């Protein structure tokens, strides 16, 4: 075990456009 899923969301305020990823 060295490595764990997590889940990070992409929130591009820049271009108004965010995500989950």
């Amino acid at each position: 075990g060295s490595k764990k899923p997590v889940p990070i969301i992409y929130c591009n305020r820049r271009t108004g456009k965010c995500q989950r990823m």
